């Protein structure tokens, strides 16, 4: 979820409204909004739907005041409605939340028994309750606050306000962001920095406990032992970009087609010489890249992914140990750790709960430092590690990474490069990946040209309710990448497999009817994998077989060929994602479903 | 497959036959049996599906003759059916071939172009046609099959014969096991020891890339290029566990109900006062395991999930960095290897060729050492290894491993408390592993009490075609296990993911009809799999949940609560999966499934 809050003299409808806008990466089940005015007279506005609806409602009715708080939702306790959206009230007590309190549930029975009622099913609504409890038995919102704050457990984002004082706004951080952004004679508050931009530059990041009273004139903040402290503030530099659909019919289309001239953005001033030159990581970076003897990624879903593929890359090419894990799964297991490990994320939005909490995690773990690879700057991720790659493949809508990915592996492998000559390998290892990457982006623009094939392929599906997914080898988290994809936008029930495991049991969920798709470069592992796929037609499944020009697979009724043109083994991975992208669309586009905003999602997730 | 073969002066159809039957562990989608006499005539003799149907059409036309092979299936090229059954033929020639020739291919057109004619899909016909075009050229079967090995590429263990000369069999080695088994007046060969036992206790194994000349008289072995070599032969102690259903429906039933007992066995010397022993290895495997710094863990489906449990243990309890890997993937990747690394392999059968292949290509890596968990005393794995730890379970004949899983924990556990000893760690945690340890069988044996729940819960599935599994942590392999186990037996197509891992796109496959089965111990990420699970709800999702008795989960139309008595951490993982199988099985009864022997599979996948 998304939080705006403002405090000014001027109505802050639009403010909030346009903060919303710009947060809808964070969800798009609900929105809501509640402004107050100088006298104390409060309108709450909420919608079931995209922060649009929300927009249309206020534009019919426009609420006038210039205190208030909104809120965009994924929906996490209680399904998406009018009812469960944001703002929560408890009469004059207005709140709106990014997070989870994980301990709803005796707090919900507690101030049951002290006499209030839950009208809602969300955990966001005992915030609400308990903060009207603590203020019946006296003095100011900060001083309840102050003594609510410690009885919830889990993550908070959260802008609290009393309507019947308007003058003042109470923030509150744990885990998720809260950014304040100072105005001349108001002030501001949302959860990343582009959503204030229109209407400040000047930011303070609120840290892990603080408690912010703000009004129009001031911001004063404690920390977690509610000691009085000064916060830095920024300017910041960051441009908003809002994406576009071009010619395209729909995000995630334009972005499967940007994605050659994102590749080429992601290189500019990196090579240099013909080496990968990561010189942008300041002039000292070398030092700690060369103490690195081995790797720890985290991340979640596609950027999970990405990981998966660049461990083959920096075990075989590099010879350095990698470990990839998901986010969620590392940060509560005690972990062994090892020598002279360095720390990496990788995330598109910068954003995500899981792989930051991992992160944070991480930095009492002792490992060198921690680099993030991201897509989107100033965010969370970005500001807690210690060095960024930024991908720079401009903003990414639809919820289905596309672009992010591929732009993902190409910095991994400039990594890997990287780290091959700080070892001190053959100088060939790196110039082989230089070639390559040079030539993905008109190796990839060649690939767009099969999207008829790929289209009319994509009928096949229309009646489909399942779908496996195989690969080996570095195409092994490329089978992942595609059965995600396809998954997430068609719902289609697709499931990936290294294809040497399916004929250890799933094999048994073949039949005449199960379509299995198969990426295939003409590389060491194609015996192999040829083998795997006569298993599959033994069993009567239908094949679908993304090959190499040279493969020689043969088309009939239970095989069908995509030939794809032979392309340098070092960047195969990135190249037959493409492919998988655009089957996953042509069969969104044939089952009818939302591609930029499927069904249960978020762009990103900043919650666990 | 299982191959079978005999030279003797009496009929040795028998012997053939239950040969198969203790083979048919390794694939029973097809059978086949070839025999001549002394003066010239073949028999031959296949059936489409069990051993049983060849068995019942031999009873009917008994194959008269002292000499032949014998065959059983797990189908890889071309369909289950008894055109595609061995043995193969090519006129006097007739063989039959546990393995893939993975150049077929390019084999077969070269063969069709000299005019043979191919009459099955199966790649074990070029064997055939192979060795006839040999000996067309000139002198003995022995010199023919020594120009056709070096043309196949793969992996075989072939028995061939020349119907016009039933006095010698020839065969082949190359991956797949061979053991030949020294009669008084008559030889035989088989792909286990166990298979032969009623006829020989005296056995040779053949080493990769042995071609062996053998008679009912003598036995000659010769290497790749030709020169005879000498094998030693050894006696067998090994006991034939036929395996029974007792007063059960099933195999796989009366496997689950037999592992607290097949745990107390597992368990059984190994328990020194409070303490583990497992002196068992010799008396300086301390010298070994005090040296290890790394685990590196090697296997394959639910052993491969056995694998991922122990490394949650390892990492926290012992503080070991532990890597697990698909067998497939590991073997033909290049790997970074960490300095001291032990290298474990699980396996049920110790005859999975994958995990066979890593173990191989293991040794020229430079490991410490080599340890197999296996339950099959002296199986390929456990010869092949430095170190083995029987897991003591009796056979297990369901393709669904029960009790192979609980007992390789077991083991892995044990091994976990004697290396935290070994590097010196606190007492209290082998203390707490032991204690844990003992009290498992009881604690299962209170957990099968609940059957009767369980099996009206699966009357829920009975419509359904989907199944989600969620876990967390050390119980997140355990829902990989669960839905690998409902997936196999009832075609249900179930899938697992790390429970925080579910929204990261996947959550877009639920819908009001979504079944989720989720583990629920209570222990300290008790509330993050809450949050987990109120995602699902908010979304439609019916929800299954296994949750220790004081969880605080509560019944609801879209809340299933299985509740479960309390068990200690350590063991938690274990005692978990117990209501999993048995879900798995309850369902493969409503489905009216095969549930010992499911469609497309085999109880071990002895190729690649
Ligand atoms: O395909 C869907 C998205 O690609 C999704 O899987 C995403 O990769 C994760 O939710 C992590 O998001 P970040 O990349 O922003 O951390
Ligand atoms: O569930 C079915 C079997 O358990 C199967 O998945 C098995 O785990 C693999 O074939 C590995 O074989 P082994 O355990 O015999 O090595
Ligand atoms: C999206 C978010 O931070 C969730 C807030 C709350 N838990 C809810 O509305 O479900
Ligand atoms: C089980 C086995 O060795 C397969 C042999 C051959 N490829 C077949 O019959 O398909």
């Amino acid at each position: 979820c998304g939080i705006v809050g403002a405090i000014a003299q001027r109505d802050v409808a639009e403010i909030l409204l346009e903060g919303l806008r710009r947060l809808e990466y964070r969800g798009y089940d609900s929105a809501g909004l509640a402004v107050v005015d100088a006298e104390g007279h409060m309108t709450r506005l909420r919608r079931l739907g995209k922060v649009q609806m929300l927009a249309q409602a206020a534009e019919e009715h426009p609420l006038h005041g210039g205190t208030g708080i909104a809120h965009t939702r994924w929906a996490t306790h209680g399904e998406p409605s009018e009812v469960n959206a944001h703002p929560h009230v408890s009469e004059h007590i207005v709140v709106v939340h990014n997070g989870i309190i994980e301990n709803h549930e005796p707090l919900r029975e507690e101030l049951k028994a002290r006499g209030y009622t839950f009208v809602s099913e969300t955990d966001t609504e005992v915030i609400a309750h308990l903060v009207n409890w603590e203020l019946k038995q006296g003095g100011t919102l900060r001083e309840a606050v102050l003594r609510a704050i410690p009885q919830l457990r889990g993550a908070y984002g959260t802008v609290i306000m009393d309507s019947r004082h308007p003058d003042t706004l109470l923030a509150a951080r744990s885990g998720s962001p809260l950014v304040i952004g100072l105005g001349m004679g108001e002030n501001f508050i949302a959860s990343d920095q582009l959503a204030l931009l229109p209407v400040t530059r000047r930011f303070i990041f609120l840290e892990e406990g603080d408690i912010a009273e703000i009004t129009r004139r001031s911001v004063n903040i404690f920390d977690k032992t509610g000691a009085e402290v000064k916060r830095q503030d920024i300017e910041s530099n960051l441009q908003y970009d809002a994406g576009d659909k071009g010619i395209y019919r729909h995000y995630m289309q334009k972005e499967i087609y940007e994605q050659p001239n994102a590749i080429k953005n992601t290189l500019t001033g990196r090579i240099s010489h013909g080496q990968v030159d990561l010189s942008e990581l300041g002039p000292n970076a070398d030092e700690l890249l060369s103490k690195v003897e081995h790797i720890q990624i985290l991340a979640c879903g596609t950027s999970y992914n990405s990981g998966m593929v660049s461990r083959y890359w920096f075990e075989s090419l590099a010879g350095i140990p990698c470990d990839v894990e998901i986010a969620s799964e590392f940060r509560y297991r005690k972990s062994a750790v090892r020598r002279n490990s360095l720390m990496i994320t990788l995330s598109q939005s910068g954003e995500t709960a899981d792989t930051l909490a991992g992160l944070r995690l991480s930095k009492e773990l002792g490992y060198l430092g921690s680099l993030a690879i991201c897509n989107v700057p100033g965010s969370s991720l970005v500001r807690e590690s210690d060095l960024a790659l930024m991908t720079n493949a401009g903003t990414e809508i639809g919820v289905a990474s596309t672009k992010a990915f591929t732009t993902q592996l190409t910095v991994l492998l400039m990594l890997v490069a990287k780290l091959s000559r700080l070892k001190g390998l053959d100088a060939s290892i790196e110039h082989d990946i230089v070639h390559g990457l040079q030539a993905l982006p008109s190796r990839i623009e060649q690939m767009l040209s099969q999207d008829k094939r790929i289209e009319a392929l994509a009928e096949d599906f229309s009646d489909k309710h399942h779908a496996l997914f195989l690969g080996r080898g570095d195409q092994y988290p490329i089978a992942l990448e595609g059965a995600l994809k396809l998954k997430e936008i068609s719902y289609i029930h697709a499931e990936a497999y290294a294809a040497g495991e399916l004929k250890h049991g799933p094999l048994a969920l073949i039949d005449a009817d199960m379509p299995v798709i198969v990426v295939a470069p003409n590389n060491e592992l194609l015996e192999k994998l040829k083998s795997n796929i006569e298993e599959v037609r033994a069993r009567g499944g239908q094949l679908y077989v993304f090959a190499d020009q040279d493969a020689g697979f043969v088309s009939s009724d239970n095989m069908h060929i995509i030939e794809m043109p032979h392309v340098e083994e070092v960047i195969a991975p990135i190249f037959y994602t493409v492919p998988l992208q655009l089957l996953a669309y042509h069969v969104a586009l044939i089952k009818g479903t939302d591609v930029d905003q499927p069904r249960n999602l978020a762009k990103s997730v900043t919650v666990e």
